DNA sequence: ATTTTGTAGCTACTTATACAAAATTCAGGAAAATTTTTCTGTATAATGGGAGCTGTCACGGATGCA
């Protein structure tokens, strides 16, 4: 009831990579993945909203997808 | 009348054997060394996209119908 509760914003992020590559939907997922992870690695004790932390993990997730594939010959993401 | 042919012959004399360890190298292993690939985090806040295309057909359907 939180990961989904967010939903939007992650699409505002993923959509930035919908044109970068992969696929709007493809992205969305990826984020989602992240979303999760964040969604729980996350600590309301530091107060400031997940908007300044959830979006972190997202981004991460994503990048690791158009770089992890979307190329049909995987190269050292590094 | 020597010479070539001999015969009755060996001895020297040299392959032949086979082994043989000694080389002598090679391969594989093993690391170990290290280089390259992976993995993970990131704290103000951030909360719906892109596009357009716009000139046959057919048919069977067309359910849908009024």
């Amino acid at each position: 009831k939180m990961v989904q509760s967010n939903l939007r914003l992650v699409v505002s992020i993923a959509k930035k990579y919908m044109n970068r590559g992969l696929s709007f939907q493809d992205l969305i997922q990826e984020g989602s993945l992240g979303l999760i992870r964040a969604a729980e690695k996350f600590d309301h004790e530091k107060g400031y909203k997940f908007s300044t932390y959830a979006t972190w993990w997202i981004r991460q997730a994503i990048t690791r997808a158009i770089a992890d594939q979307s190329r049909t010959i995987r190269l050292p993401v590094h």
